[PDB]
């Protein structure tokens, strides 16, 4: 537990392995063109962001399991579910970079902005996502957890999707619709587009390896789980504003795209009349300098104490709520993911 | 059998049926905008193609499976089975419209051209192409052939995308690589990209929903669908270039997107120098007097009689090797399929 630098070693090394399994690595291929750009798609695009969701599904394993089943090879396709979850990530973010327009992605250009690739990342997204599969059913195929884990893939896939779609509605005919920016719009976004698949889905799948398909353990799990997620997507608006580029890997776009961000809600709540004729002017434009005014109207409001303040508060209930959780459900899993996210600045 | 009018009744009498389980029709749902805009979605993009391959689905079920066996409900499920491989084709069209920077699908705009879409049209597709698996877990989860057929979906996903990239390799630096537009990259592109999904994919799923595991019957099956689909991307190129788009639907884009197309790999291997100078200087070129020079060249090669005669001796050979076919594999099945797109002018 506790995501070491020997936890990250030892899910990093599974990583090439899994390159070689998409790419038919050592094996006669009719389309070699294809298997070698793919390791190049796997290379760039998969495995270097921060891997809190990989990692977080091998702890999920590894505190759940009975210490007497934690074998190597166990703990090895505990990595393996963590990698598929990581294949899911570097899809999502993939395809998220080209609806937002962005700029950079973990330090480097979006792969829609690579020469040769543009629409083709299209294409490179559903590769990417599709092959996840691929690798469940050469590891877990035997195993009483293989359905389990192949439905609630599918299942959370449908979800982020819908989450994405909503997150997307936020403008009609080139401007964003303030009205409807409200903290319930807001919960509903993130619950699909982030809560599913970057909290529930990890934690679930290790359940499943450990063979845990109580349904009440599954509640209380996900009752946490979707808690964290939106106090992650919080985190995530926050870094889009006021995040460092160099330390975040990316260049914020939500006031440009006027996206319903927890800042952009939290703003419209604390705004004057003056300030929110600002927003309805400045608010999800194209120039720079629109941008800038939107920027500074919330240093104004003083978001980032707000926030800084809401991280902290939202922390503690959170660990009350954690407190509450009965049945066999160790606390120190969610815990541990808990601190490894706290006061974030990537 | 024979793609009747009342089979297409009948088939078509389940897809509101499917829209009404995507979209949580008669449920609550905590995202009502997101599961109203689906249902539009699905309605634009899914239904009012020419579903060859959701009617192939059922009539390979209804000639495989015993008689006794043909009961309204189990039909049902084998037209349930088939709208799974129409949302498959409705996924991969969207994204392929994008990619081939398209005007017209089914004789209407291409979704990602519509009002308010544009890049959420990648989300749409990628959200399509996940429904399939919640309709297959409401009907099949329960049934031995469940496993196969989830993992046929993914392994002819992960195939299609292989072959949309070799597709898209086609141009580097602006220009068509014609050094490369040989019949063996032709073949490697048309296997992955169309026969996979179109032919192979529905006569296993029919197969699988009769309980047919057999290893040789489905080889067996395979060795003619490959060539059928093959035969099936042969017309659809000549449609590209000679077709009367208000009979397609669809307007051609091979020749100003560069693409590694039967008539270009044809073209250049009947060309004189001359010729291959006309390609080399306007294939692949964004004018449209660089298309129309290439459509003259393509006449004056005699590429329309040259496909013509292509087709009919196709068509021949194929029949050869269905009377070759053994095991219970009814021939009547493979010669239904080639009779409903020989000679196809859409
Ligand atoms: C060279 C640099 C500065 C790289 C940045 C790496 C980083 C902090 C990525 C976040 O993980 P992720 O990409 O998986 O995203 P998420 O925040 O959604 O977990
Ligand atoms: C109003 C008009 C003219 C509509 C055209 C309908 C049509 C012939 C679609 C082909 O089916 P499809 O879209 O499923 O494609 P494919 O050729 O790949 O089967
Ligand atoms: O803000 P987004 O939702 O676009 C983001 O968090 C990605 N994402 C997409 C869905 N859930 C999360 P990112 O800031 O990484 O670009
Ligand atoms: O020619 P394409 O491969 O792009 C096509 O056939 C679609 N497609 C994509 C993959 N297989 C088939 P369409 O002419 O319908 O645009
Ligand atoms: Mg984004
Ligand atoms: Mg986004
Ligand atoms: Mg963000
Ligand atoms: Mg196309
Ligand atoms: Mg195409
Ligand atoms: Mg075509």
């Amino acid at each position: 537990g506790s995501f070491s630098k020997e936890e990250s070693r030892e899910f990093m090394a599974i990583f090439p392995d899994i390159v070689r399994d998409l790419t038919d690595a050592g094996r006669h291929t009719d389309i070699p063109e294809v298997t070698k750009r793919f390791a190049k798609v796997l290379q760039y695009n998969v495995p270097t962001g921060k891997k809190t969701r990989g990692l977080s599904t091998v702890i999920a394993y590894k505190m759940l399991e009975k210490p007497e089943n934690l074998t190597p090879e166990n703990v090895r396709l505990a990595g393996i579910l963590g990698w598929c979850v990581e294949l899911l990530q570097a899809s999502l973010l993939i395809m998220d970079d080209l609806m937002d327009r962005s700029e950079t992605r973990r330090g480097q250009p979006c792969w829609y902005r690579q020469e040769n690739v543009g629409f083709l990342a299209i294409n490179d997204c559903l590769h990417v996502e599709s092959s996840l599969y691929s690798v469940l059913r050469k590891y877990f195929s035997h195993l009483p957890c293989y359905v389990p884990i192949i439905e609630l893939f599918h299942d959370v896939n449908f979800k982020t999707n819908m989450g994405q779609s909503l997150d997307a509605l936020c403008m009609k005919d080139g401007r964003p619709i303030l009205s409807q920016f409200t903290m319930k719009r807001y919960s509903s976004i993130v619950k699909y587009k982030t809560s599913y698949y970057t909290f529930q889905l990890p934690v679930s799948l290790g359940m499943y390896l450990a063979d845990m398909y109580d349904p009440e353990q599954h509640r209380q799990a996900k009752t946490i789980l979707m808690e964290i997620g939106e106090f992650f997507q919080i985190q995530d608006d926050f870094l889009d504003a006021f995040g460092d580029s160099q330390v975040t890997g990316k260049v914020g776009t939500d006031i440009k795209e006027g996206k319903c961000s927890w800042l952009a809600v939290v703003a419209l709540q604390r705004s004057n009349p003056a300030q929110r004729q600002i927003m309805e002017e400045h608010y999800g434009r194209p120039e720079p300098e629109s941008t800038q005014i939107i920027k500074n109207l919330y240093i104004e409001l003083g978001l980032p104490a707000t926030f800084a303040v809401y991280e902290e508060e939202s922390f503690n209930i959170i660990r009350t709520h954690i407190h509450q959780i009965s049945k066999g459900l160790p606390h120190d899993l969610f815990f541990k993911i808990m601190k490894k996210i706290y006061k974030r600045d990537a």
